[PDB]
């Protein structure tokens, strides 16, 4: 098709390669050159994906078929390093929260747009076949109205975390898992229903040597009514799942999350089952839809929106919005009480 | 074995039929005679079960072989008919909720001190088979230490309930399915994890014509720092589930409801799965366990309480407890902050 689009990866950490590993198959990108501070993370990086390093950021945005920046660095980073590209023209590509502070997503925010580019923050569990196919059959109401949703998001982490590792610490990690692994759910969860309203959490530290909440059970209420359940854990082995209720019938999702990195199948590594009246008998019937590759799409969208024009789907006000349910629920936590978004956000 | 103890039916519903076909099976048990208001009510129950029926409470009362009453009226009727029959020297079986009101559940104990009779409100899950081996496994701490547990018990009800009926009114039915759902599950987390120390709720009607709450969220913290949710909704189709966290292990709880009143059977209707390490890869196993006729058991301990002594599972502190709840978790939404279960009880 159109011209592949030129793109530089910044921040050559792990999450960088299991990225490149699913967007060079991409038809529509071409990786040019890489950046990290150091010499020996940009060796391996160029020499595996076979692209350039530069020495300098300045070296990278100099270069003019660098058209997007696929930005992977630590959460902290992301507010300067975006606003260092955006302002050189480079469109984006950031890894999922935008960011941990309010400050730095609003900086992020304002950057977009002053500048223009286009901006995608990177939460691709929405992408997947299976949420998909929830989306529509809540919006065709094929499960009838939905009342309430269920989402989960837990894994070990907490249990060997050693005092001192960065996730122990609450500035880095707000709410524990509920930023590593409870901002892929509550993205899922207003891609799903909409805008979160408020927000009541209890949360603490559990089974573990750091500082930080290990374990959390987060409410929420929606603009329009409806209501949520999300629990992030770190203290038990993996579970990823979503149940929806709706009047006709209810959906149960459950994912293996250690399939993830394996984008082109981790829908494969799922089950949807329909729970529907048979009325006064109930069936569960196995739901099948097809596998997105959900890692390799996402950077595609962008190419997609930088070559034939459009938004990609989730802005800078989005990810804002995302963030925000995090900063509420941590906000519940200290001052015990129910948060509003707009106390938060403005 | 002993000679078996004589019972009478107070109230004789729907739901005092699915009793005595459970515990008229019992050995244990004679039953002996009835009351209802209604004649034709006690027409059809004693020549059901061939008993006795009595056109007066004092008559059934003044019957040296009643040894035990079964009480099945409406919740609002548990406290007088108890003092009344407690007063005459009978022990006691009362349906599940202990009643509606404090007050009411603050007179039973008050009249179970005073005469000293044996009491039982009649919460049965925590007797299925399910339910005893889940406690087990968490006792032994064979699953490792639990953080959180997720409860569900939803149906469709409130989509079907005209305006007018009982349950649609929040001083007979508080919190909608809270009640009639929630007491269930609220029984079974504290007797899986001790006593709830607060409770934070967001409830409301949905998709009904009455105007009672039809579907609440509920999170809970316990005096020992473990958390819980519990989501009931009379919006959707029959789930009834319980997930439960551990350091080692998950388990997975589903009921099929509609068997509850096939007590002998109920268990096979449900499954029990645990999620463990097999650690870096996860295993998914059936839990398999004996079945409990939950219904004939707790009506048999009772009888076993007369003949041999001792005290029942659940008293009229720990029923009062679990009716707390469910009024913290009313006052919660009304106040719009989480409550202290102390705030209820004293």
């Amino acid at each position: 098709m159109y011209n592949p689009v030129g793109v530089a990866a910044i921040g050559l950490g792990r999450w960088a390669y299991v990225m490149a590993d699913a967007y060079t198959k991409s038809e529509k990108l071409k990786l040019v050159t890489c950046y990290s501070r150091t010499e020996d993370k940009r060796e391996k990086f160029g020499k595996r994906y076979n692209c350039a390093g530069d020495a300098t950021m300045e070296a990278l945005l100099a270069r003019e078929d660098v058209e997007m920046v696929i930005i992977t660095v630590p959460n902290d980073k992301h507010a300067e390093v975006i606003e260092q590209c955006a302002r050189s023209g480079k469109h984006i590509y950031v890894e999922k929260p935008i960011s941990v502070s309010l400050d730095h997503a609003q900086r992020i925010d304002q950057v977009i747009k002053e500048t223009g580019v286009k901006f995608l923050c990177g939460h691709s569990s929405r992408r997947l076949g299976a949420l998909r196919k929830m989306k529509e059959m809540i919006d065709t109401k094929e499960i009838g109205e939905v009342s309430s949703i269920e989402a989960v998001f837990s894994n070990e982490r907490g249990l060997e975390l050693k005092k001192g590792n960065w996730r122990g610490e609450p500035a880095t990690a707000p709410g524990g898992p509920l930023t590593q692994l409870g901002v892929h759910q509550i993205d899922n969860l207003q891609f799903l229903l909409g805008p979160v309203a408020r927000v009541f959490n209890f949360g603490k530290p559990m089974y573990t040597e750091v500082e930080n909440i290990t374990v959390n059970q987060t409410l929420l209420e929606f603009e329009d009514g409806k209501q949520a359940y999300l629990g992030t854990n770190w203290a038990c082995p993996g579970v990823f799942s979503i149940n929806v209720y709706g009047t006709k019938a209810n959906l149960f999702y459950q994912l293996d999350f250690s399939w993830w990195s394996n984008s082109d199948v981790t829908d494969e590594h799922s089950t949807l089952i329909k729970r529907e009246f048979a009325n006064r008998i109930l069936r569960d019937v196995k739901v099948d839809f097809e596998s997105v590759d959900h890692l390799r799409v996402e950077v595609e969208e962008v190419a997609d929106v930088i070559r034939n024009g459009g938004e990609t789907e989730i802005g800078a006000e989005a990810s804002l919005r995302n963030l925000a349910v995090v900063l509420a629920a941590v906000k519940s936590v200290h001052e015990k009480r129910p948060v509003e978004i707009a106390e938060i956000i403005g």
